[PDB]
């Protein structure tokens, strides 16, 4: 049984890309300790069902079955479950109405921004906003998924931290000889956590061109999804960073990236993200304790450039998070 | 050393094939949480000793030793144990009589049907009967062993289940156009659990089976021109792991042996795919989160769960 | 960060050889459940720092950093720690004085006999003596380190046991035609555990005794370091056996060996030790329970003891008397 807090259960999380879930497909995923099955009927534009991956007859994963005639069919005795999760046929007794108990545990699913979002509980909140999604001046791309052996809150803590840039992203986002961090603007309010415009010192790459001089800001409406905005020399790049909380100690990381420069930059964008992400994963894998320490092994130390990661920890306690934190 | 229920401790289980326990040999097995050593002296027709795999001096497995002169010799300090498990020689003190505590933990062992049977407790029952063993009209063959990451009681539950045949054994035991299951006849007695004759569809065979005890099943199938029986024996390694073996006998042509073994292998591997996936691992008795649902074609597997609860089984179940 | 008994925490243990800690190097070790980082400046004859492998800012291992300008630099935000473990530079705030909390957890470290000794607590004893260290008639050599999946107290128990020699070390320390064990002399007092001189059967002629044997004795001042002496044919070999208690169930084993015979014996000595150690590891890995059983007023079945077990019984009795509960059962 999931020990996640209600505040986490009642939120939306990404579990897959829509483009990887074809009609007729069966996909597995994991969310807040729960094993999920995602399936679609073979019809074009069919919805995605997201259920607990478990047949209540003899305990077989329904994901080992098959999709047929708009049902998911268990492999073991062939019980057929309709789109609402109700068993509508037991082959051993074809004239018998299946018992009302023969029902899959179903969850909420929405497709948004080409991503599959799931809510295991009763969705109080909305899916986070992504204003550029419907802007045709912006192209889109998606990173691969990254499976990370770290708490989802440590993953997000690292992506709120800006002072590490000249050290583990040396050569892309700065150098150890330019590591001073200016005062940061941070607010935690009704819109969530927002880091105000911050100047990022970048390493020179193309000697023919002007300095990149990027300015970054971001906002988290909810604690595992970050909207990030970067203004560079002649282009804006935005992204939605979504962390899937597999369990307390493990995460999946994905980005949806949009930019209003040339579509031909997609390869460079994906490779630059991959380089930065893997540098962060080396740190994340190593951090102890695995779960994120909240405010109160020696205690964490905080300096002024930690203002936003301190605010993140404060927010998590205000939210009542106990899962994935310590 | 085992924490299994007395009702399980006092029953017989197969742990090896006799052909693998040659004179002079040392082999191992694992039963109800206990590590076992099996050994024989080099004399022809010597008996098989089955002991806990543990030298009580400094805790080394006796299976790392050697068989010498009707004794098993521990590799660490060379203490020698005779066929009764009594230490008869301590090399550091060759004239000393070894203390009474210098004694291997021994278990009951009987060879039957070409199989090595072990009882860790006090045998209250005989080894299950297999009447065709003495019928020379029937040929015999043995499957290989199958190591399964599932509770032994889930392994047997899967074998008692007949309604899954059309879905995971299509072409050998079932037909997806004939998935309906007729009314089943099941009885639980002091003779054990018995399922009455049942039509299989694959032609049309008639099958029945009986379990005298919960982890050994006698199965009988009559086809057009042939009867096939088997003894299915499941070694309960622990609560969560099993060894599966079959002794198969049939009264048709001797030439059918390789096809019989191939068909069994196909069916067994199809079942193992399901067994490895089932959660929870241990077999739920009557009373993933939701509780089991039962329909009429589950009559025999429901009776099996009821029998285990009546017997007081708590090991390997939930 | 350790559940070890105070009697173990306040003792010295070897965690590395000095030759594996070159100037500028970062290495790791593990002691009583604590992850350690060992580092030195690039300077000639720089000291060895041994710290908990942990940056208290955001919990990254300092062993993932780099040595620069006689400081250890954390890879994540570049905090620089001096040889005393004090943070002297926070690059995000270059003119700010680091808070007093910005300090690595440091441990007592000493180099002796070419080995790196560490005490995680407050050392009550000196490092064991090794008198031949100063003697110019003795050559020295070092085995490699051996990682063993067994309790450090089982590792030492196996090294105090002599009656197994004819059975698992046949041809180096005994043979099965010479398996009888003489009455053993054992004492446990202020000096620790001592086994008195006893005869080990070999294959080479001893010119002092006029048969194929050697004379061995050993002493443990503390439960995980053994001084061992062996004499045959006018040549003497001594060693210091040091066990690193990684945690309750795992060990590192090292030997420092000195001998007064030919320098050409060195490779033979190393090969003999490697064979004997691997023979013992085969047994150690198989033993159950993993932790060393102590003696109990009571009655898996309890161990059995015979007279040739006198010194390993004394070892178990000593550990109970000392109050050891970690790595034993
Ligand atoms: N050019 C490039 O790789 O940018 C990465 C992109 N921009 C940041 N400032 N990052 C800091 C942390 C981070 O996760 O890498 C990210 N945060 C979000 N949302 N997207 C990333
Ligand atoms: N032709 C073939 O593979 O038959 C398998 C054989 N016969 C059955 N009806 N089975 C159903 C289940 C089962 O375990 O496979 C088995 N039960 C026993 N005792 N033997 C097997
Ligand atoms: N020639 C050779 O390999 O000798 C091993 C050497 N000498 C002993 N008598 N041993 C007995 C046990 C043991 O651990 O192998 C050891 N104990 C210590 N201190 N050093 C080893
Ligand atoms: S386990 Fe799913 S139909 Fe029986
Ligand atoms: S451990 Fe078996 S003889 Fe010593
Ligand atoms: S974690 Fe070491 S400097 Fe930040
Ligand atoms: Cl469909
Ligand atoms: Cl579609
Ligand atoms: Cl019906
Ligand atoms: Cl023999
Ligand atoms: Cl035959
Ligand atoms: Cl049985
Ligand atoms: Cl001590
Ligand atoms: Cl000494
Ligand atoms: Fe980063
Ligand atoms: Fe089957
Ligand atoms: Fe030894």
């Amino acid at each position: 049984m999931t020990t996640a807090d209600l505040i986490l259960i009642n939120n939306w999380y990404v579990v897959a890309k829509v483009e990887d879930c074809r009609p007729g497909s069966i996909t597995t995923a994991h969310l807040l300790g729960v094993k999920l099955v995602l399936w679609r009927s073979h019809e074009q534009n069919s919805p995605i069902q997201v259920w607990q991956d478990y047949c209540p007859h003899r305990g077989v994963p329904l994901s080992m079955g098959e999709v047929a005639n708009n049902t998911l069919v268990c492999p073991y005795h062939g019980w057929r479950y309709n789109q609402a999760g109700k068993c509508v046929q037991i082959p051993a007794h074809p004239d018998m109405v299946p018992p009302a108990s023969a029902q899959a545990k179903t969850y909420h699913c929405q497709e948004r921004y080409g991503l599959v979002w799931v809510c295991l509980g009763n969705p109080v909140n909305d899916i986070p906003s992504f204003p550029e999604w419907d802007d045709p001046n912006y192209h889109k791309t998606y990173t691969k998924s990254y499976l990370i052996q770290a708490s989802p809150f440590r993953v997000m803590d690292n992506s709120i931290d800006v002072s590490h840039f000249p050290f583990i992203h040396e050569g892309i986002l700065g150098d150890r000889n330019h590591a001073e961090v200016e005062d940061l603007e941070v607010k935690v309010d009704k819109d969530g956590l927002t880091m105000g415009k911050y100047q990022v010192h970048t390493s020179k790459f193309n000697n023919s061109t002007k300095d990149d001089s990027m300015v970054n800001w971001f906002r988290l409406s909810h604690p595992l999804c970050q909207y990030c905005s970067t203004e560079a020399s002649e282009m804006r790049t935005v992204d939605l960073m979504v962390v899937t909380p597999i369990d307390e100690d493990n995460s999946v990381l994905r980005y949806l990236i949009m930019w209003n420069g040339s579509k031909t930059l997609e390869s460079k964008i994906l490779a630059d993200y991959d380089q930065v992400i893997e540098e962060d994963i080396r740190i994340l894998h190593s951090q102890q304790p695995t779960r994120l320490p909240l405010l109160s092994l020696p205690q964490e130390i905080h300096v002024p450039s930690d203002r936003c990661t301190v605010a993140y920890r404060r927010w998590l306690k205000e939210l009542g998070v106990t899962y994935g934190v310590c």
